[PDB]
């Protein structure tokens, strides 16, 4: 039904791939019966330009005041020189912690017409359908101390600090995910060495009894890296800590070699989320309409599914996104079968075609 | 020349594979004629049994009086039920630190006759030949504090700590190792976040001065990871901290499907080192004489190169190992050509053969 949306196109191709999103986003809404009022805001370099800050003060309002945020991308050679404090990326990492988003979902499903783009043989990547769930707030990244001690500073340390609550929420969000997917979860840690992974494994084990129909399995971080390349089709949902995830995600993001196609979601406790494609802002290409709207489109379908429980539509989008690709219609970047390269806009249209008849 | 080698076969297919190696050596050291005195030593299950600990004090002595260590594997059903402090595996990590080995090398070279094994496409896995250098004394693995604390003990912590030296030495090695290969050295870290990686990115930059013939690059750990899969054919030598090196190594162990034939070498300061096959002890097939001995034999060739400088005695073996797979011979796990499957020993005979 009625929903409110915060649109932050951003830099580079951001605005192009976001238009595709918005148009197709409406095509299915008023087609199913639901309503929705958008409302833009500046983020990244563009905000730096008309507000002096990549994360403008009023943008946060537009966000807090809305249900979900649809993000494009930030970046560009221009501000590539500004002093850290004031740069595109700072602005993005900012609203991320401002919204308190602690879990990042990475859905990696294979497509029949793109497999030839994968580095893996057809039999290992074909029919892959998983989601990497990475922890975002704790870990070795935020843990203090992180200093050089000396004498002479001939010593240094970094810290991996976690709390029962941070571990228990990312892991729980994980079970709920698998719960509604193929109910198969696999907790990834390094429990045979780190005390942090032992607590994690102890926790994931406790939470296990609060979801009886979900098959929990443990796995060491090093072995999961091999299985992701050897037999990734075995996975459903994977939940791991901050660092291990900032890797499993990436790795998992190439075994299909269908990027600029991958969707990304950042959630938290309730249903508020920020969806954005994986690919960057690709500055040296904006204006040309070469932008692949698909990674941002699929991104939108996710918002519908996780943020508003509107599965039909959610799958409608990705189902459409599948047909269009079969016909041979794509925007150059993808290496579709026979092929039939169109434009960002021409493709957005074909998507609205399937979505209507 | 002369060399004393301690032989620690272990349990399982270990003694079987260690024997292939011995023979090959005893054949090769009679390439340019060198005296090799072998001395066996118990380790793991073998030791538990007739000693009482997976690392007899007598075994350590033998290593100490040795110029190198040849090792099979430990691990056995029969000993996987007793206490973690008296299990086969504890003996290894101990022999590990006890010898002060701080650098782990694990070279991966694709075989034109084993490509069907790889989960990768020819175009990507072929032409692969590289080495991962994993630091072994720092990282979260060995960093204090590391325990649960706080109210209700609901907080945990692990410490990633390193000394200026630990980082310096593991980088010298990788630099000299790169020195004698394609002269390339990719240094992997997390400089954009960890303080440790920053000091590392520096320690490395300085040592770069000392070796201007090498071309030193830098890659964040998470990028190296997808590259090892999207384009691993670009790497020669890569060095990285203890934790990143653990994940990255096993990541390079799958891109070829040659598990049964990956060698390894735990090095340190001088030329003393411990060598072994990357694979485990496969107790399941011990005795059936079907174990693949190549992994352990490449390790022996490795010992020759790094521990004595017989850059050719070693190479002879490597080329030998490559010829026999070229004629279609293999032990079973190998997915060769129309290939002729033969026993652990037969295959061994084929190498001794090629070796002249």
């Amino acid at each position: 039904m009625k929903m409110k949306l915060a649109v932050l196109p951003g830099d580079g191709i951001g605005p192009e791939v976001m238009d595709a999103a918005i148009r197709v986003l409406k095509t299915v809404l008023d087609n199913d019966g639901h309503e929705a009022v958008f409302e833009n805001a500046l983020i990244g370099g563009a905000a730096i330009d008309e507000a002096g800050t990549p994360l403008p003060e009023e943008t946060l309002d537009i966000c807090r005041r809305s249900d979900a945020i649809l993000l494009g991308a930030v970046g560009g050679p221009k501000w590539d020189h500004n002093p850290a404090s004031l740069r595109p990326e700072k602005g993005l990492l900012g609203l991320r912690k401002e919204m308190g988003l602690f879990a990042n979902l990475r859905p990696v499903k294979a497509y029949a017409t793109l497999l030839n783009a994968s580095p893996l043989k057809r039999e290992r990547v074909e029919n892959v359908d998983l989601v990497i769930v990475r922890e975002l707030t704790g870990g070795l990244y935020f843990g203090r101390p992180s200093e050089r001690r000396g004498p002479g500073e001939n010593e240094v340390v970094d810290t991996l600090a976690y709390t029962r609550e941070e571990i228990e929420r990312i892991i729980e969000k994980a079970f709920q995910l698998a719960q509604i997917r193929r109910k198969k979860l696999a907790s990834v840690d390094k429990a045979n060495v780190l005390e942090s992974s032992r607590m994690w494994r102890e926790i994931a084990e406790e939470t296990a009894k609060k979801y009886p129909d979900v098959e929990l399995s443990h796995m060491l971080v090093d072995s999961t890296a091999m299985q992701l390349i050897a037999n990734p089709g075995q996975f459903d949902v994977i939940v791991t800590e901050n660092m291990f995830g900032d890797i499993l995600s990436d790795l998992a993001s190439v075994i299909t070699g269908s990027l600029g196609m991958l969707p990304s979601a950042s959630l938290r406790s309730d249903r508020f989320g920020m969806y954005e494609p994986v690919h960057g802002s690709a500055p040296d290409i904006a204006g040309q309409g070469k932008a692949n709207p698909l990674g941002t489109v699929l991104s939108a379908a996710l918002m519908l599914r996780y943020s508003f429980g509107l599965e039909k539509e959610a799958a409608a989008i990705e189902k459409a996104v599948d047909d269009v690709l079969q016909d041979g219609y794509c925007t150059g970047d993808l290496q579709v079968a026979n092929g039939k390269v169109v434009s960002t806009i021409e493709l957005t249209d074909r998507l609205i075609e399937k979505l209507n008849n």
